[PDB]
């Protein structure tokens, strides 16, 4: 319609690594840097996923869905519904390392994403990659 802005200056390119996976819809949350996070989407198995590029933020998914949406967690992803009739699905992705989020039909939702310091979790983390 004009947007008055230049967006996707030529797909997608990533540094620290590729992605582990590939959906179809490919977009970037924070409107800073590279991108940071990039949002996986498989119109296929209508899948999310998200990956983590900063190699010293952790990338935290946390997005809200209405009562009225087909959708599922995947992975560790948390899911639970509230009194007032709402789905929220919570996980964290660290670097070099991709998760599964949710699964299915998306209807009226809202994203919240942060960028937020390895914690100490992310050292854990580590271990159970190897040891």
């Amino acid at each position: 319609m004009g947007c008055g802005a230049s967006s996707e200056n030529s797909s997608v390119t990533y540094v620290n690594g590729r992605p582990t996976f590939v959906g179809e819809e490919v977009t970037k949350g924070f409107e800073k840097d590279n991108g940071l996070l990039f949002r996986i989407v498989n119109k296929k198995k209508k899948q999310w996923a998200y990956y983590n590029d900063t190699t010293q933020y952790e990338m935290h998914v946390l997005v809200t869905f209405n009562e009225d949406c087909d959708i599922k967690a995947l992975g560790k992803t948390k899911l639970e519904q509230q009194e007032n009739g709402e789905w929220v699905a919570s996980v964290v992705v660290y670097p070099c390392e991709t998760e599964m989020f949710i699964e299915g039909r998306v209807n009226g939702f809202k994203s919240k994403m942060d960028a937020l310091p390895l914690s100490e979790e992310y050292r854990q983390h580590q271990a159970e990659k190897d040891k």
